[PDB]
């Protein structure tokens, strides 16, 4: 899996973002998304 | 992580097709996706060849 680094959370952030604004329309991305976030964030401090 | 079944398979490919409507838009998205996709092919091939391990 990608290296943790803020910066690819900021995309990750970013690109999470956008998909909102099509309501349910990448449901399966968004989780991927999601949990790919919360993998990153914790890296980040551990 | 998500279970392996034919219909998510489904859902994957064709939310990847979805996203072929904006190149170079969701790059990150774009290798999760793909990394999924080949995660949950491998899950359905080992669960027919239970013997075989990729």
């Amino acid at each position: 899996s990608h290296e943790a680094t803020v910066e690819y959370l900021a995309d990750l952030v970013k690109e999470k973002k956008h998909l909102t604004l099509f309501p349910h329309m990448f449901s399966a991305v968004e989780r991927l998304l999601d949990d790919e976030i919360g993998r990153v964030r914790v890296a980040l401090f551990q």
